[PDB]
C-alpha cells in the first residue's frame, strides 16, 4: 500500500482484540500510547519531544497489527493525546519514504530519516517528520516579516515565529511554504513541505 500524507497518516492498529487509531510517525524513535492497563511488567521512563518530557512506562514484546502486518517491540504507556507507531514498529513492517511518485528515491527508517536542507542560505539538516503538522526548525534569521505563534507536541507547548513563504530546498527539491522558527531540539519537515515534495509512505 502506499500513504499520502494531504492528511495526518492515521491508521487502525490492534494490539490486544482492540482497534485503536494511531499515528503513522517517522520522526519518533519509539512507539507511544495512550494509556491502558496492559498485564505484564514494565520500565519508568522520560520521553521526550517539542515542548519537554513526560514519564511513561515501558512494555517489551508487544505485538500489534499495523495495516494487517505484525511488528512485535517495546511500546511506551502514557498520557499522549495520540497514539504515535515510531520507527521501532514502522520497520518491521517494511515502511519507507519514497520521492519521486513512487521508488523514486527510498529511505528506509533503520535510522533517522536525517536530509540536508537547504534554507535562505545554510544548509541544515532536518527531520522528515510525517507525524507533524508543521515545519520547525531552529533559531536562526530568515528575511521577511513573521508573527508570533503556539505549537504544541509531546510535553507541551513552544512558542515560535511564523514566517509565510520561504524557499527551502529538502534533498533538492524545492518547497515555498511557511516555516515555525523557535527553540525546538530537532530540524523538523513537516507535512506541509513532505506534500510539496512529492513524498509518500510504502509498504
Ligand atoms: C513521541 C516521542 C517519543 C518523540 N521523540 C523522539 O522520538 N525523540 C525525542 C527522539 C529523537 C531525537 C532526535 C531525533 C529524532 N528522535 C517525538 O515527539 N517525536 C516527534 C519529532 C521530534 C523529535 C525530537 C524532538 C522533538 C520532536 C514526532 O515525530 C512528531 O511527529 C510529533 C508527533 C506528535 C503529534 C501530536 C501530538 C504529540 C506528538 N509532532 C509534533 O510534535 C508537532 N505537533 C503536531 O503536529 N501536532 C500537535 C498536530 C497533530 C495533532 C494530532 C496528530 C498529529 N499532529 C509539532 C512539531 C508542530
Amino acid at each position: 500500500p502506499q500513504i499520502t500524507l494531504w492528511q495526518r497518516p492515521l491508521v487502525t492498529i490492534r494490539i490486544g482484540g482492540q482497534l485503536k487509531e494511531a499515528l503513522l510517525d517517522t520522526g519518533a524513535d519509539d512507539t507511544v500510547l495512550e494509556e491502558m492497563n496492559l498485564p505484564g511488567k514494565w520500565k519508568p521512563k522520560m520521553i521526550g519531544g517539542i515542548g519537554g518530557f513526560i514519564k511513561v512506562r515501558q512494555y517489551d514484546q508487544i505485538l500489534i497489527e499495523i495495516c494487517g502486518h505484525k511488528a512485535i517491540g517495546t511500546v511506551l504507556v502514557g498520557p499522549t493525546p495520540v497514539n504515535i507507531i515510531g520507527r521501532n514498529l514502522l520497520t518491521q513492517i517494511g515502511c519507507t519514504l519514497n520521492f519521486g511518485g513512487s521508488s523514486g528515491p527510498q529511505i528506509t527508517l533503520w535510522q533517522r530519516p536525517l536530509v540536508t536542507i537547504k534554507i535562505g542560505g545554510q544548509l541544515k539538516e532536518a527531520l522528515l517528520d510525517t507525524g507533524a503538522d508543521d515545519t520547525v526548525l531552529e533559531e536562526m534569521s530568515l528575511p521577511g516579516r513573521w508573527k508570533p505563534k503556539m505549537i504544541g507536541g509531546i510535553g507541551g507547548f513552544i512558542k515560535v515565529r511564523q514566517y509565510d513563504q520561504i524557499l527551502i530546498e529538502i534533498c533538492g527539491h524545492k518547497a515555498i511554504g511557511t516555516v515555525l522558527v523557535g527553540p525546538t531540539p530537532v530540524n523538523i519537515i513537516g507535512r506541509n513541505l513532505l506534500t510539496q515534495i512529492g513524498c509518500t509512505l510504502n509498504f
